[PDB]
């Protein structure tokens, strides 16, 4: 295919779009700073997950602890941790990367690494944990509709069933996005 | 939460995006249609995947047949079995609900609803067939990143395994998508 033009649209906080004319065909897309979450499996097979409001849909949703890519030259990996440390209060021994999603190819660049940290720690000083068979099932059941849990739930859960295996942190995220964070729009 | 005010910033051809301010905060939403995906599963175990491009990533990706909501008052049923026949040549004696996902609930409406199909017939007159476990192998190893892909595979996968089950048609979508085609930005 051939990228004709690009058009910017608007740019917002979290995002902006854009516009481009296709080999000839509109192609709005939107442009994101990419996120991370985390399946954080303890010992005995549980992991913890939040009940966050989502504006877009008017209800709270459950979630896996999650962050954007909105610190420029921070490692996913950190961004991961830090967020799986201020959502619930957890330090993980060990990082893999467990799955990689593309939210909506339709029209955004939005990518999102699942990583799957065990050996917690509680640390610091509304979320609920999970044996891993039930998230499964409450997914199945729709009372998980996110879709990053969706494929963080399920993939852990055919991980704990020795269908597949995690992966090395080096694990090559091929959409990390990139456009939104070059724009720099920002000071 | 109160939605203080609405603001339309741009409206496209498949989606429109309004800036609200949330009790105060900017939350800009993109509406969307909605879609229907089909995971169709023959008698052997084995689904269709078909290997579109998606201008967001800049490269092709393995999902499942798929279609927008863009048919005023056409069930969801209905276009997705109007999708099953178009994209991979199938029509299905059974209709189950299987999984409904938010692709990206941090910025969109977007709800996918995504059917198993089974009970198949040839019709008419890229894509592949993959084994259940094998395709669930492959989200697994990051060969399928498609976020409705990934959900629909690793929830047939758990029905398939004895896991879970399917569900009626009439199980209630709750976040189909309605703003976007309430506008009816056309004609």
């Amino acid at each position: 295919f051939e990228t004709i033009s690009s058009e910017t649209l608007h740019t917002g906080a979290i995002f902006a779009l854009r516009r481009d004319q296709v080999r000839i065909v509109t192609r709005e897309v939107v442009e994101h700073f990419g996120a991370v979450a985390i399946v954080a499996m303890d010992d005995n097979g549980n992991i913890p997950m939040v009940y966050q409001y989502r504006h877009t849909y008017g209800r709270r949703l459950w979630e896996l602890p999650a962050g954007l890519l909105d610190v420029a030259g921070e490692p996913p990996h950190l961004t991961a941790a830090r967020e799986l440390r201020e959502e619930v209060g957890l330090q993980a021994s060990t990082w893999q990367v467990l799955v990689d999603l593309d939210t909506a190819p339709g029209f955004s660049d939005e990518s999102v690494r699942v990583y799957l940290a065990t050996g917690l720690r509680e640390v610091g000083r509304t979320m609920g944990w999970y044996p891993i068979a039930e998230a499964a099932r409450r997914v199945l059941r729709g009372e998980i509709v996110n879709s990053i849990a969706i494929a963080g739930v399920l993939a852990v859960h055919a991980v704990t069933t020795g269908f597949a295996q995690p992966r090395p942190l080096d694990t090559e995220w091929i959409d990390r996005p990139t456009a939104f964070a070059a724009r720099r729009a920002e000071r």
